[PDB]
């Protein structure tokens, strides 16, 4: 096993898992089993308890495994697959240990960080290490590590340790240390600094490490002279200064490190054989790239919601609707709009901003309602469903936004306008939002309906399940807690309001299409999770060929 | 609540605990509600886990509390009682948190060292500060605070950051910086070295703590120019610069303090007031001091054991002793005798030794074959056992030296050589000692006695009663596991084996007393917990009273 | 060139030099060219202007370099000859590159410890390397650099990185890390303590450094669990844990090297091929072990001076006297009479100290009167003086003490009772010694004497140029400037006060001998540097033989 470690300092987002997917998939495509393990530093454990507008979307794995979204690009990267065991925090070694020390595994001795942790984190290498992650049962031939923190932080520095030794219990070839940098350059001067480097590396090395290959985050590429400089101040060669501009788009690292020629040089550091047509895939992102540099018109999509507020909350919901905008060849804008800038109380408040909001609702193409925490906006949220609906503007809605849009039609069809969610309102007239977890034996309470699950098709007239392919089933990502009051969907039965997805025991809804809409569809599953650039998830791509005004065309050339 | 930290460097068993003790009996002297919390920067949790030769005795709180002697060095020097809740690990702090953080207190966001568990410590401090340790029930007015570990472990440095701002949220006069250090002195020169301490003063004060008063572990004391140089090196004043040299006994350090006027310095560095007479006790320490200085005979008492090998695993065991030679006012060697060197396969071996220990043990006044564990050395212990009872040596078993007492017993008066303990051999034909675990609700398995509990006496006519003053019953630490297997007691209660304490439950024994001999007993409970230097313990003192050939005049003379 | 890097932490004293002499002269043994150099991190420049109480000896090289005695040390156990460039300090560097500066060698521009100043050092490593230290004008095979300082010092850091850097700008196989710690051992507890050690050797792990050998100061030897311990926590084999324990005296240390085996280490770690018979010398050490171990009576002498409280300051004296002691096979006991006891002064203050040190005086065999600094004691010393000149003791005046003696002659002979030193009473009748410092031409003012000069002998008949071996001249080490008076030498040549040798010019005295007394002899030269195990210098020989009276015997012999 090679064990490519990536180290990074000055500053956390410095695009760490950014490297490792692009070196991950450069692996994959040399013909290596390529594995990884995410370390977090973090004391919690259990990245689903995190806020998505704190950190990001939890991405769910295969086993239900709630974990950050760096791996599911890395699933994005590589086909691999990814478990709870490959995503590792303080707060998980913790109760290990201390388990082990009530077992009494050390005597009831004291254990210390070392030898004790720093060994505990050397088998978890081993562990997992261990796991195949393809449908090859082999132990991968390469783990990259993305260790999360950065140099300085006290939360790493027992991995550090772990690492240091470790690097010497493995041999030389088979370790490689990757350190990720940043080049700051002020807009002030334009100066290009290396000392921020410098620190974190001289830093690294006082800890013990020494980097192979320095990965420098750059916003315009570097110059010869600064290279030059980083080569003697870090006394590495100038081929090891990688210099990593900012690229308008992550498929483009990819190449960029062809251009360097990493692969070589790991080639040459690990020892590692290479049979080759032109290195490596190449017409996979050299294609892409040629898409992406070749794209039509805007299409524009009113993200409506509380997070929206402008944060990667939505990268893998956008990165979804990438996918499709790639398959397509479109352009894509992504408008942002806080749904309380939808309400009235934004009217009283700043009318400018009211009515933007509005405005740019109108101007969007389609509309998209995801699912989201928190009462906030909600007014505004259903004003939107409704706007879409009325004008049979494109509208997907997910999880809340289905919940809430089933709401809608009661209020403004059946009349019911007292319907309302039992998640904000315990005093409704008409539950529509039900709480309705799982029990399963040996929880204590219900549980959130959460992993790859399967839903049953209700119906073969499904838009759909024509774009799915005429399946009978499909199996999603799921996340979520409440669910439809059965009490009232036989009253939404003689409605317009087809429910067509359910859970398999045909109680829990997850699929409504509104009939007579060209497009007003709602899932609670999170195909997001699931959507590639090669496979898109079929209600993004329907959404922006609705968007689009393609759609129709689409089913009928063919599907 | 004033917040006296005690911190140290350069080397553990530098003698933190011991300066905490005497400045805390000074404190209580000067009339304050003392109180104290020792941190240990112990991953574990639950010193009753730890090896007695690895560090020494678990000292049994009140509450069942399994914690480091230190703490019950601070039960000799201060009637105040403790509670587990003073004393707290690391492992313990972990899973406090990691609870939390599964409850969600934290908003499912991930928590760090800081702020969240730097709060914990300091709320941790006010949860044992608002404990009163005394009868009053009045928060007490100062908490000293041993912090172990040594400047420059990672295990402590979550602390050093908690009370680096704590001693900002209380007042100045509301904290005190203690950092006891050493001054090394080689023999090959008899130079005193100052670095260590600058080093370690160096980095607390880089850390962003400053002492208040520096102790210095010295070996002879410090000449002026020393002093002068640390006060330069520390920016301290001289009388800051204290030198604790290295006293025959524990005794003079209070006295040494008190020679420094270190009392006073706390009274104007933390703005204490104080009504005096001699300053403190003084009549207390110095009587005892004159006592200590002015003893007659030397007594010895064979210790025989495993764990026996020089250790301090006997240093609260071999204290109540001193508190018996106190009262008695004589003077007392310690033997230490392997066990082992007293059977057969040391004669083999080698048989200078076997004889050596033999030879010892003749030469004791008195012996002791305490608890301890393993197998090994089982042989010699029963054999001394048996010599001591047929020499009519003065002996006393606890806990395992009893069990085996009664085994030696029906060996060798029963006949049943082949009577054993179940503990090391399951094939017994007579299961004298027998695995008799507690069975509480709520426990999975049985559990080791342990606890102050009652034990009844089955009769007047005892000599450890008379001892004790004629109670209808005791309490005492226990800490033990297996019994007397009650199939055989019966045996034993026609012959001269008589058993004289039980639990309440009336069967486990406790007590037992070998008549028609001038002093046999055994016990389970471990009495050198509570022994004091004003009231020792009796079985001790009565066995140094046989030891001597006094015992019959001293209960003749009065008891 | 190999670079045996010596290290150490924890305190100075630790033994670096001791342990870089023995290993040097083994190699030199196994038949390597070795050469040294002591770097000390002093920010000062010229030993030979600090206090030889405060550290000792200031050894006078060859080219009258003023440095640390260790290099002496380095010239007993090697043959090799030393010069000022091997020892460096940083004002010497300091200067050297602010001289460049000033020259615009590095353009004007700034430098910086990284690259500049490490380059430099680097530089200065070539610069002695290529340095031949033998009569062989060969690069040196092996050179063993003492770097002063403890690990920690930022004295030190600026050479910590120039090694880090520079081992690998060698090969690995040409750079040695040796690092010397420290296994304290209180007499409390006689516990062998690791921690230190490890921190110090973690801190250097952490700069960067990891030590192929680690030289463990010990007390007594270490147990295998310590040294197992210790493996652990440095990682490194108990081979590599090297416990070098106390020894009784330093030529020990080669021996347990050798036990150790260190040697055949260093063949494997620096690839070296050795030729051997016994591995090393070896009746070299052996047989003065032996005789070492097999010594008759104990000759005192009384070390009669200021600085002679008891210090180090005349370690190359002692060891000259042992040199003698060892060719004689007789013990020897130094006696340390502070000249100061033998005053009135002392008689007034403490009579006890007055007669005892008299007592001593006495009862000492024979007495020096060594060269120091300060007015101090001079009465005492001139007492002790006329007290051995009137009991025909043998007497050995160094430097001041020559010249206080021929100042105790002209007061109690030629009833000069006025007659005074210059040096400390300008206004003196008979200015006996005289301010006479060497005039060279770039130098403003005069200067001390120093260097190896050579001096010529006045006459045939001298007891000192028989036991030289009839030479017609000498030459020694020299550091002093005040001479006799020529005016009152006149006066002096009548008398039995004879002058025996004299400088080049006929001027200066260097020795004086006393006519018509068993032995009073005085030198302003420093034999004490020159004096060797195998060649012990003759005034200290002599002074032997005749505190022991076999001197007469033994020129009779045969010298
Ligand atoms: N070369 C690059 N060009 C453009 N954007 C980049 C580049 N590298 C990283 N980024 C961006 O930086 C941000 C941070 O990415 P990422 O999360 O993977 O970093 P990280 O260092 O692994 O910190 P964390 O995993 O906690 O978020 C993302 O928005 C990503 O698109
Ligand atoms: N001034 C002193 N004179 C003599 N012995 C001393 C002195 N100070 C401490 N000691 C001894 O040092 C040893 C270590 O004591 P102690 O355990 O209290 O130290 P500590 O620094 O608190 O480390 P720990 O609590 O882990 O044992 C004991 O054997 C004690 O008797
Ligand atoms: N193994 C040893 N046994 C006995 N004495 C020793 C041993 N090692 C060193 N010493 C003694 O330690 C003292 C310090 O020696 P030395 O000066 O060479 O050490 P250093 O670490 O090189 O510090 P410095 O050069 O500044 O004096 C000397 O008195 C020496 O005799
Ligand atoms: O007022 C000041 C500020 C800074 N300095 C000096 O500036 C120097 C820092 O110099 P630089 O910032 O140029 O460092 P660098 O060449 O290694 O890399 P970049 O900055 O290009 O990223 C340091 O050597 C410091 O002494 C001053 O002397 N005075
Ligand atoms: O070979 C050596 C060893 C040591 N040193 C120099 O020794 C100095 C350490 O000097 P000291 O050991 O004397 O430190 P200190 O006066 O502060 O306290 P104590 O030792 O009495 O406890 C440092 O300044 C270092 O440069 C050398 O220059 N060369
Ligand atoms: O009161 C205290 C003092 C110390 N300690 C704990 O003591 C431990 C230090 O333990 P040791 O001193 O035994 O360290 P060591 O085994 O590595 O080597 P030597 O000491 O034999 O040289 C640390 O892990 C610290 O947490 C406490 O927990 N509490």
């Amino acid at each position: 096993m090679k064990y490519i470690l990536v180290t990074g300092g000055v500053i956390s987002g410095i695009g760490k898992g950014i490297i490792a997917s692009s070196v991950g998939t450069i692996l994959k495509s040399c013909g290596l089993h390529v594995t990884s393990i995410k370390i977090d530093p973090y004391i919690n454990i259990d990245a689903g308890t995190f806020s998505p507008y704190e950190h990001g979307e939890v991405f769910v794995l295969d086993d239900g495994g709630e974990v950050d979204l760096d791996l599911g690009n890395y699933e994005r990267f590589l086909d691999i697959r990814l478990t709870k065991d490959n995503n590792l925090t303080t707060g998980k070694i913790y109760q290990y240990v201390i388990n082990k020390e009530r077992k009494g595994d050390y005597l009831g001795k004291t254990v210390q960080v070392v030898p004790h942790i720093t060994d505990a984190i050397q088998e978890w290498v081993m562990r997992q290490a261990l796991i195949p992650v393809d449908e090859d049962g082999l132990e991968p031939q390469v783990c990259v590590i993305e260790l999360g923190g950065t140099v300085g932080d006290i939360e790493s520095m027992p991995f550090i340790e772990a690492f240091r030794q470790f690097q010497f219990k493995v041999k030389r070839e088979n370790f490689c240390n990757i350190h990720v940098s940043l080049v700051p350059q002020p807009s002030s001067t334009g100066e290009q600094k290396t000392k921020p480097t410098q620190n974190s590396v001289r830093e690294l090395r006082g800890l013990g490490l020494s980097p192979d290959l320095v990965v420098c985050r750059c916003s315009n590429p570097l110059d010869t002279s600064v290279k030059e400089k980083i080569s003697m101040f870090c006394h590495v060669e100038p081929e090891q200064v990688i210099c990593v501009h900012d690229v308008s788009s992550i498929y483009r690292v990819p190449l960029l490190l062809e251009e360097q020629g990493v692969v070589d040089y790991f080639l040459r550091r690990l020892d590692l054989p290479i049979e080759r047509q032109p290195r490596k895939m190449l017409m996979k992102w050299k294609e892409m790239a040629d898409r992406y540099d070749r794209l039509l018109e805007t299409c524009s999509i009113a993200l409506v919601g509380k997070y929206t507020k402008f944060s990667d909350s939505y990268a893998s919901v956008i990165k979804a609707l990438e996918h499709s905008a790639l398959a397509i060849n479109h352009k894509l804008e992504i408008k942002y709009i806080d749904s309380a800038d939808l309400e009235p109380i934004t009217s009283q408040e700043e009318p400018v901003r009211y009515h933007e909001a509005w405005q740019k609702l109108c101007s969007a193409h389609g509309v998209l309602v995801p699912g989201g925490f928190g009462v906030r906006g909600t007014e505004g949220k259903i004003q939107a469903i409704a706007w879409a609906r009325n004008q049979k503007k494109p509208f997907l809605g997910v999880c809340l936004g289905m919940q809430l849009a089933v709401v809608e039609f009661s209020r403004n069809v059946l009349g019911w306008q007292d319907a309302n969610s039992t998640e904000f309102d315990p005093t409704t007239s008409h539950p529509v939002v039900v709480d309705m977890p799982e029990h399963n034996p040996g929880q204590m309470g219900g549980t959130m309906r959460l992993g790859k699950r399967r839903t049953l098709f209700q119906t073969k007239n499904s838009v759909m399940r024509k774009l799915y392919g005429d399946a009978d089933y499909l199996e999603e990502r799921h996340r979520h807690r409440f669910e439809v009051n059965p009490v009232w969907k036989k009253c939404l039965e003689e409605q317009g309001l087809k429910f067509v997805g359910q859970d398999v025991e045909g109680e829990r809804m997850e699929i409504v299409e509104l009939e007579d809409h060209p497009f007003f569809v709602g899932v609670q599953y999170h195909p997001e999770f699931l959507s590639r650039p090669i496979k898109p998830s079929p209600p993004y791509f329907g959404l922006l060929l609705a968007s689009v005004g393609r759609l129709s065309h689409y089913l009928q050339k063919g599907c």
